């Protein structure tokens, strides 16, 4: 037995981090690892597998997630787990890394040579429910100016994708009045500029984030689910793992991850029927199993999946009135106050409306998307 | 024989537009169709390849060649040429369109099913060379603010990699100095801001384009070499078609095109070899030759080229002293005077200084990459 499966995998940052900081290892007799920047939301699904038996089997899934923090060791990380899989495990499945990672690493992912798959994006979870959040927000009769700052142009070409598909088409003016949608967790920084802005962060927030926000600035974030019990997850009797008690998942890294869990482990309960015996699939009645790793892929096996479809099938449909895509004011008197929701699985956005002054009628607002209706583009790289 | 072998191409602008006023046939026994903007650079590329005999035959690749002034009759008229060559032609090869046309129309090809083929970009041979021409240009010892105006978001993210790859950060300040890169015809239009203008044009210039730029602006676009005798072409005595005298070629549209016909017609040589009796390859000897049309494009027949074994291999070697990439300063004293010159064959960028108030010295002033060496982006959509 190597070394590398006796020491685990190591980090260099000049301090040597040991295996049991990073990776997050639930235990299971088929083993699968995760390359992602949110490693809690990775073990929920691979916890909500193993109680609902999708391949009816008598071994459990395993997940070995680790944490990206920093993009530059992903590169690295990236062979150690390769160099782990193929030696240390007997029965191991594949590498998944998510879609910001994947398409930074296109060079080295095909040069490994393993079962390396993507797990798809969460900005089509996300961006659609930004500018759907944003075409019934209600306004004044001014159309402004629109800046968009972003973090890379990656997000500005799906943003402005998602803002043609509610019919907004944001146009920049020498106006007096300005909107600033800003991208990124980093930019709305103790910003300057006299006009709104609409803070959408791309990961997750910490203590700095909701401190350096400006006074009555937008913030465009979704809910984490905190987990405590079991019981709140499904009424179907499960168990919660002692790993993930006292954790918060997020809806947008769990839908675009268990979107690819059910095209593979519908795959996997036909590969244990043609090779392995059963109605419980016993491992050491299984022989030769997991070949063509490669052809759940290929579309015949791949299908799309609904959101309601997915919190039934996983046995954690108590979870649907937690999954929300929500706008916060940050208004200081520091709290932010809610101003809409929008559900992920029956999309009703709903706003919320504080009856500030005591008045007994409130006279509706026109919304933002019946303003801003209906062509050259000004980049400016900031630091 | 049907009606479309009669009348040809047809479009409704409301004017009934016919076959002659866009299609400029080039008459040949085994044809094939080019759908780009620029129809007299894809005629003078097979007007070279009959002159030196690439398929070593007797028979000339004739080309139909479309043009395009508009991008919306672009899908009509890609159905009415696949419309032509099946029915009225015994001998194609197939479509060439360009890598503008061919990344708008990506759902169109795949379902018409036929030998659809891109042309190249020529932003690979123009934004390179932009951006070498910037990187030599003298400058003060200011730092001035770089906002970038682009047509599309990919002339944008192919600016910029060409720009990273010659060392320059270009970054945005709060600055009082500004400095305007555009990309575009119709963006330099008049413009009203107190910084240096370098405009960038994607087409072809006309005379509202020289007219409409601002005083001391900076234009950076390619020579049109004029044709108009095959003694100046090369050496070695061809002739030039009556339809190509006293019109003009892009040397980016040449350049990318004819990197695909040599490797289109060193693929033809070998098909007409194994399937064909000669040392001449004889037409009335050849049987069921273009058989399995698609392995060109496959890398074992698919080679990069370089630009002088372009011009040498298909004897237009004279040219490459007219191939350049100028940067033009307007000076209303109205008058394009000349500031530096990018060779396209032996990369040698020559800027010109001209000698105002009688000095007998000239203090050499720092270059622009010098000044502009070693981060969000905000973007602006204008009309
Ligand atoms: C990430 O890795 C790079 C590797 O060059 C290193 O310079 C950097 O300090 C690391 N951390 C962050 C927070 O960027
Ligand atoms: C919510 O929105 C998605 C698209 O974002 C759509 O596929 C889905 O059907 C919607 N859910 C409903 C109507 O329950
Ligand atoms: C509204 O009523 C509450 C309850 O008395 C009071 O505190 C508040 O000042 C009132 N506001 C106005 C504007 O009268
Ligand atoms: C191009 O085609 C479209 C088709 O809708 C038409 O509206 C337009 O007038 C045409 N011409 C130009 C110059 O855009
Ligand atoms: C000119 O530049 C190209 C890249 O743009 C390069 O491939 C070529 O070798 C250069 N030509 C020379 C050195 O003659
Ligand atoms: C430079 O010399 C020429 C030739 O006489 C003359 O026209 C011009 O005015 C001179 N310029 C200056 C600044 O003396």
């Amino acid at each position: 037995v190597p070394e590398i499966c006796l020491n685990g995998l190591q980090l260099t940052v000049t301090v040597i981090r040991k295996q049991e900081e990073f990776v997050k290892i639930l235990e299971g007799d088929v083993v699968l690892s995760v390359l992602t920047k949110d490693p809690d939301s990775a073990l929920f699904v691979i916890n909500r597998v193993n109680q609902a038996n999708l391949i009816m089997a008598d071994f459990e899934i395993g997940i070995r997630a680790i944490s990206i923090d920093n993009a530059s060791l992903a590169e690295n990380l990236l062979i150690q787990e390769v160099q782990f899989l193929q030696q240390c495990t007997t029965y191991s499945m594949g590498i998944f890394v998510d879609w910001e990672l994947y398409k930074q690493l296109e060079s080295v992912i095909k040069d490994l040579e393993y079962n390396i798959w993507p797990i798809p994006g969460t900005r089509a979870h996300l961006f659609p429910k930004v500018a759907h959040l944003l075409h019934q927000m209600p306004w004044g009769e001014k159309i402004a100016s629109v800046e968009i700052a972003t973090e890379t142009l990656e997000m500005y070409n799906e943003f402005m994708e998602a803002a043609r598909q509610e019919h907004m088409c944001l146009m920049h003016f020498k106006s007096d009045d300005n909107v600033y949608i800003m991208f990124g967790n980093k930019l709305a920084s103790h910003f300057k500029e006299n006009g709104t802005l609409f803070s959408v962060p791309t990961d997750r927030t910490d203590d700095e984030f909701l401190a350096d926000l400006p006074n009555r600035a937008f913030v465009l974030m979704e809910n984490e689910i905190d987990l405590s019990t079991a019981v709140e997850l499904d009424a179907t009797p499960t168990a919660l793992d002692e790993i993930l008690i006292g954790k918060s998942v997020l809806p947008s890294r769990v839908l675009s991850f268990a979107g690819s869990i059910i095209d593979l482990m519908n795959w996997l309960r036909g590969s244990l029927s043609k090779h392995c015996k059963r109605d419980l699939y016993v491992l050491e009645s299984c022989f030769n199993f997991l070949n063509f790793i490669e052809d759940w892929r290929t579309s015949e096996y791949r299908q799309a999946h609904d959101t309601a479809e997915i919190l039934s099938l996983l046995l954690m449909r108590k979870l649907g009135t937690a999954m929300n895509f929500q706008m916060y004011q940050k208004k200081v008197l520091t709290e932010l106050r809610e101003i809409a929701s929008q559900n992920f699985v029956t999309n009703v956005t709903t706003y919320y409306h504080y009856n500030r002054d005591n008045h007994t009628s409130l006279e509706l607002k026109t919304k933002f998307g019946q303003v801003f209706n209906c062509m050259f583009w000004r980049i400016k790289m900031d630091t």
